[PDB]
């Protein structure tokens, strides 16, 4: 429900060319910059504090990475399909296609694992996952994830 209002057009990336997670990580922290109320520094930082815990990669081609932060008053996210695969330390040894990116305000937090805990599901479905890897059009991304 909020997923929509959380995800535009605008933060959905259809083929981005990144070598590394590090990489993948910079270009999160510009597509939410500032509409964040953080500079794109800050929600690096932000992002990599809990990937820095450990892999957000649900298995699968699938991560889910997310951070919080008391100067965020409204949570944003975004969706990436790379061209190719990226290795993502994830929990089963394979690399990762898509990726969703969250960023939550520091206050209603079981309301934000409401968010994450749909996600996963829908992630942890193979149809769903062929059709994010297959679909043409950003609209059709904002479709299936809601």
């Amino acid at each position: 429900s909020l997923i929509g209002e959380i995800l535009p057009l605008s933060h959905i990336v259809l083929d981005m060319e990144v070598g590394s997670k590090k990489r993948l990580f910079e270009e999160a922290g510009l597509l939410l910059e500032r509409e964040s109320s953080l500079s794109h520094a800050d929600v690096f930082e932000c992002l990599f504090a809990r990937e820095k815990l450990g892999s957000t990669g649900l298995g699968q081609g699938v991560a889910i990475p997310h951070g919080r932060h008391a100067g965020v008053k409204q949570a944003t996210g975004a969706f990436i399909r790379t061209r190719e695969p990226v290795g993502f330390d994830a929990p089963d040894g394979k690399p990762v296609s898509l990726i969703f990116i969250l960023l939550v305000p520091e206050n209603a937090t079981g309301e934000h694992l409401e968010v994450l805990s749909k996600l996963a599901g829908k992630f942890s479905q193979k149809s769903i996952r062929e059709s994010l890897m297959t679909v043409s059009s950003a609209e059709e991304v904002r479709a299936i994830l809601t």
